[PDB]
DNA sequence: AAATTTGTTGGAATTTTCAGCAAATTT
DNA sequence: AAATTTGCTGAAAATTCCAACAAATTT
């Protein structure tokens, strides 16, 4: 058969352990550690921001990353990322990206 | 300079920032890679998915479950993240 | 030359706000 | 005892999807 990989390990990003020994982890850790420390830097007024700051950070790079995929197609970019193709024209004018 | 970043470690030994952004970029650069020529069908819906999980996890530990708070600090409806909190059965 | 993708549309579908309850929980 | 937060609600405000089209382009 062929063995599970949960949707933890689909995205995954590459870290060190102690062992000087090289082993992918989610994506999801990386999201979670930036906010551990975007925290311990608010000393320690508030936001009102933090989705559309975060939502920011990681559309720009799937964009980004898509479009170089689709060799600039973005019928076929939105059709892979399952938005429409407005919807995704609209991102790409959002970020400077065209 | 940037708010989002997370810690990595060089060669030699050296801790050091970089943009959350990157990060994201690799998990991409690798996710196609291994594809090999695949249909990709939702894949802002996944990792839309694979980042509100850690935003919402992280914001309730900081709000301290309060939901209330949470929303205003994050920027949306309380219940939007509701709704949400219900899409990953977190409640 | 044909097939596809772009840029633009007006409308329809769905998602998010928003204020306003009383009831429940925290202070 | 008072203040805050929750669970819920309609309905408005905004965003997303749609699908169609000529015109630009890629095959």
């Amino acid at each position: 058969m062929f063995e599970q990989r949960v949707n933890s390990d689909v995205l995954t990003v590459s870290t060190v352990n102690s062992q000087d020994q090289v082993t992918q982890k989610p994506l999801r850790d990386s999201v979670k550690q930036a906010l551990k420390n975007y925290f311990a830097q608010l000393n320690g007024q508030d936001v009102n921001d933090l989705y559309e700051l975060v939502l920011a950070e990681v559309e720009q790079p799937l964009l980004d990353m898509v479009m170089q995929y689709t060799r600039g197609n973005q019928t076929r970019a939105a059709l892979m990322m399952g938005i429409n193709r407005g919807t995704l024209r609209k991102k790409l004018k959002k970020y400077g990206m065209n």
